[PDB]
């Protein structure tokens, strides 16, 4: 009660016998910063009368709400401020940002301000995901420095405005998870080194695309359904936000599915901003991410703002739906 293991102290008990320059800590600190202002705005949005558009469109295809334009100054001037970043994605701007040279730092920063843009106005859990990179290039910061594959992610985790706001953060040895105090305005630690089910009971897709998915997809549903060795079938599950959706598998298990399909051949989220951060923390869970070909973190992309069909959840769902792919292959 009056020892509090907030997020602050762990990241920094954390590399602190491999010791470091403390960026990581001021990165976490800074971001902490934007995701407690991000929750009380969500927390009161109506009054606040932070619902409703901005009047514009992301790079590919989105409608650009009040809490996008709010989270994403936030976030982008904590980040900023932090001097412990060089280079920032956000998946509201078209170009790479780059810091100017005296806040500069070593991360590379890739982030979704606020994930879930069409549960804002029905209150559904919304959140914020980020994914961490060190600069590895010598040379001047640049929006190529973004573009790397999800396995060099130093850091990669979620802020999730659900019922309780929480944040879950994957490093190299495991995924934690912190819940905000909003009485304090602190993140306490009340999941330690969680791992997800090798088997989960629930499925997680937005089955209105049946006409669209593919064969394997579509046999992968069916059987969820109406399993062959006469078990139980699947409970259905999909809030409709990346977030909720992702901290749901991860807690209780299962699968989440936003496969590639006969319109989207790479799917629809954004590797960068949205794959690659739960990928990342699937994997440090005990947990695996595909496109149904490949591992999500062995994507070299091309694009800050390219898609990725993702699968993620517990090992055997996956593999049982990779099985699938594999047989139609
Ligand atoms: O309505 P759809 O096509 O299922 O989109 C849902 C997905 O869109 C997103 O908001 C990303 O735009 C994710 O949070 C969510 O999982
Ligand atoms: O809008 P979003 O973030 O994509 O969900
Ligand atoms: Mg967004
Ligand atoms: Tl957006
Ligand atoms: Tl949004
Ligand atoms: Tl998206
Ligand atoms: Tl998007």
């Amino acid at each position: 009660d009056t020892n509090i293991v907030t997020l602050t102290r762990f990241v920094m008990e954390e590399g602190r016998k491999a010791r470091g320059t403390g960026e990581m800590t001021q990165l976490l600190n800074s971001l902490c910063t934007a995701v407690k202002a991000i929750s009380t705005a969500v927390r009161k949005a109506g009054i606040a009368h932070l619902y409703g558009i901005a009047g514009s469109t992301n790079v590919t295809g989105d409608q650009v709400k009040k809490l996008d334009v709010l989270s994403n100054d936030l976030v982008i001037n904590v980040l900023k401020s932090s001097f412990a970043t060089c280079v920032l994605v956000s998946e509201e701007d078209k170009n790479a940002i780059i810091v100017e040279p005296e806040k500069r730092g070593k991360y590379v920063v890739c982030f979704d301000p606020l994930d879930g843009s069409s549960n804002i106005d029905c209150l559904v859990s919304i959140g914020t995901i980020f994914g961490i990179y060190r600069k590895n290039s010598t040379d001047e910061p640049s929006e190529k420095d973004a573009l790397q594959p999800g396995r060099n992610l130093v850091a990669a985790g979620y802020a999730l405005y659900g019922s309780a706001t929480m944040l879950v953060l994957a490093m190299v040895n495991g995924v934690n998870c912190f819940m905000l105090d909003p009485a304090i305005g602190e993140f306490i630690l009340v999941d330690r080194d969680v791992k997800i089910k090798k088997k989960g009971s629930i499925y997680s897709i937005n089955e209105g695309y049946a006409k669209e998915f593919d064969p394997a997809i579509t046999e992968y549903i069916q059987r969820k359904k109406f399993p062959p060795d006469n078990s139980a079938p699947y409970g259905a599950r999909y809030v409709g936000s990346m977030v909720a959706d992702v901290h749901r598998t991860l807690v209780y298990g299962g699968i989440f599915m936003y496969p590639a399909n006969k319109k989207s051949p790479k799917g629809k989220l954004r590797l960068l901003y949205e794959c690659n951060p739960m990928a990342y923390v699937m994997e440090k869970a005990g947990g695996l991410a595909t496109t149904g070909k490949e591992a999500v973190l062995d994507i070299v992309p091309t694009d800050i703002h390219q898609r990725a069909p993702i699968i993620l959840g517990s090992p055997e769902d996956v593999t049982e739906l990779l099985e699938i792919y594999q047989k139609h292959a």
